[PDB]
């Protein structure tokens, strides 16, 4: 069985992770390594030093959640092993200084043989990797606390001609800032002073003593889940959809393991296990 190396990114409830056993094992869950790390040498050196090494606890977690429920099944049914690390910068990827970050960087220079959680397909990045058939669509949306802020969706006048302290922001290098700097390029002016660098931050924004954000926008399917969360059910999403984006595996251009592992994403769908999946984790 070959072995690959996938690269992920904790997002609820996609990928969560719990800390490891006495021993570094994970009896429920995969073991994932948290290296922080972007320096290839550095990352070979970690996975082999599983073997011929001590990798101590503090750089292992146990993953699990939706998209390993799926990576298991993959496995299975593919016949391959696998080992997870969790990207070092924790992004999903924007272009930047020349260079992609996050998971699509990862791809891109050979670190991993794919990235697997909640990545949005966009044309920018079909460009440079590849990606699967998608397992899952999202809108974006927009998130605000109960009795408070109502918006329209993206066009609201609120958020193209924002009064003296109201604030919104996105998640850095994500397909939702992507979308926004294209399309909106002038309110993203405003939301890049505001924006944070993972999803639960920007949710703390919106509840922080005083609140630091007014509205936060990202994938609905990451916003619905927070909102099913808060311990005093107040936040919510509003506003129509906008900006659907499909979620894949991601994979460097050309791979050999891409169409085998859409003809079973397409059969898990029409099955009814991609709805399974939704229906155990949400």
């Amino acid at each position: 069985r070959p072995k690959l190396r996938v690269v992920t990114l904790v997002e609820h409830p996609f990928v969560f992770t719990r800390e490891s056993d006495e021993d570094g094992q994970c009896p429920a869950g995969q073991l994932c390594l948290d290296p922080g790390t972007n320096d290839s040498a550095r990352l070979d050196a970690l996975f082999a030093a599983l073997v011929n090494g001590s990798v101590p606890r503090t750089l292992r977690r146990c993953c699990y959640g939706y998209c390993i429920d799926l990576l298991e099944r993959l496995a299975e049914d593919l016949a391959f092993d696998f080992e997870l690390y969790i990207v070092g910068d924790g992004k999903y990827g924007a272009l930047r200084d020349g260079r992609w970050t996050g998971l699509v960087g990862d791809l891109l220079a050979g670190r991993a043989h794919m990235a697997v959680t909640s990545f949005s397909i966009n044309s920018a990045r079909s460009q440079v990797v590849d990606f699967t058939s998608p397992f899952f669509s999202t809108s974006l949306g927009i998130m605000v606390r109960t009795r408070g802020t109502e918006l329209s969706g993206i066009h609201d006048p609120k958020l193209h001609h924002p009064s003296q302290g109201f604030r919104f922001g996105t998640v850095w290098e994500s397909s939702a800032e992507a979308y926004i700097k294209a399309s909106f390029p002038e309110m993203h002016a405003h939301m890049r002073r505001h924006s944070a660098p993972t999803t639960p931050h920007g949710v703390a924004m919106l509840t922080s003593d005083p609140p630091k954000l007014n509205a936060f926008i990202m994938d609905k399917s990451l916003l619905d889940y927070e909102v099913s969360i808060d311990a005093d059910c107040k936040l919510l999403t509003v506003g129509k959809p906008f900006a659907i984006e499909g979620y894949g595996i991601g994979l460097p251009q050309n791979s050999p393991l891409t169409s085998n592992l859409s003809e079973f994403i397409s059969r898990y769908k029409s099955s009814g296990f991609i709805d399974l999946l939704h229906d155990k984790w949400y």
